[PDB]
């Protein structure tokens, strides 16, 4: 039932559909864009092999968008913590909503995708925002 966009053994990012965050994973098998990916998590072997929808897997993030180049309306991958926004959390997709700079302060607001989205979030890790790799 093998199908041969991301090839078997290629490293990817996989979206935990339960919480909406992206995690480093690897493609173990590809089955039959309406393709179903078989994936293992790099840091979570207790997860076993998980079947993934083709939209829930993409090329691993590699490019940081610097604070200067961040613009309102971009969809990016960034670090946020829904339960306590002041702390480090997980890599969610987000729409840059508001961007403000002061002499001493850099302020970033984003609509975080959790599907349901979480509007007007104060993003702490403003220097660690990723470009989402498109095919």
């Amino acid at each position: 039932e093998t199908e041969l966009l991301y090839k078997v053994n290629e490293y990817v990012d996989a979206r935990d559909t339960n919480m909406g965050a992206w995690f480093e994973a690897q493609v173990v098998r590809v089955t039959r864009e309406d393709v179903i990916y078989h994936v293992k998590y790099d840091d979570y072997p207790e997860n076993g092999v998980v079947q993934m929808n083709s939209r829930d897997v993409r090329a691993r993030a590699r490019t940081i968008i610097k604070w200067q180049d961040l613009e309102v309306g971009q969809v990016v991958m960034l670090n946020y913590n829904p339960d306590n926004p002041k702390e480090r959390g997980f890599w969610y997709d987000a729409e840059i909503s508001r961007k403000r700079e002061t002499r001493t302060a850099r302020e970033l607001y984003a609509n975080v995708v959790l599907d349901d989205s979480l509007n007007d979030c104060r993003i702490i890790f403003v220097d660690e925002v990723f470009k989402i790799e498109r095919p």
